[PDB]
């Protein structure tokens, strides 16, 4: 690595790497799984109805939005759904001592993954947790890939899947 090379780590958080495995988007639009979406992967409801989903955006921005944002209100949404994110991580009995032994990118890994698809959906992975927690990370990588997570939406889980094996930024780098 070059000195730039090595420099790539600490330009690299959850924030980059969300934002790279959910784009940015400022008008409502469905994602992989048809569910009405904005800014950085704010899943607005999973009602097929654009009308609640232009509710729910309007009472998450505090305005009338009429399915549009702005760069900075995606920003702030995007900070506040991290920070959820980790505070279901921390309060959660399953999930604690799982994240509290993984080194930080691995971390940044499963802020990612429960940002993605919930605590109660992680929680769930009773496998995938005990081989993490013992660093066991090919099988965990292996059996990450076997879920509907996955498997529904590759393009957006698979960067996360390979930092879970790796514990290293190299699935983001050359976009």
């Amino acid at each position: 690595p070059t000195t730039e090379n090595l420099y790539f780590q600490g330009s690299m958080n959850i924030f980059e790497m969300l934002r790279i495995d959910e784009g940015l988007r400022l008008k409502i639009y469905k994602d992989c799984e048809g569910y009405y979406t904005i800014g950085i992967g704010h899943l607005l409801t999973k009602s097929p109805d654009l009308n609640a989903a232009k509710s729910e955006l309007d009472k998450a921005i505090g305005r009338n939005c009429n399915g549009v944002i702005t760069k900075d209100e995606a920003e702030k949404l995007f900070n506040q759904d991290v920070d959820a994110a980790v505070r279901g991580i921390l309060r959660n009995a399953k999930l604690k001592p799982v994240y509290d032994s993984l080194d930080a990118v691995r971390r940044c890994a499963a802020i990612n993954h429960v940002f993605q698809m919930g605590v109660t959906g992680v929680a769930g992975f009773t496998n995938v947790l005990r081989m993490l927690q013992q660093k066991r990370w090919d099988e965990a990588a292996v059996n990450l890939a076997k879920s509907r997570w996955y498997n529904q939406c590759p393009d957006r889980a698979k960067r996360v899947i390979t930092t879970f094996r790796t514990g290293t930024w190299d699935a983001y780098k050359n976009l």
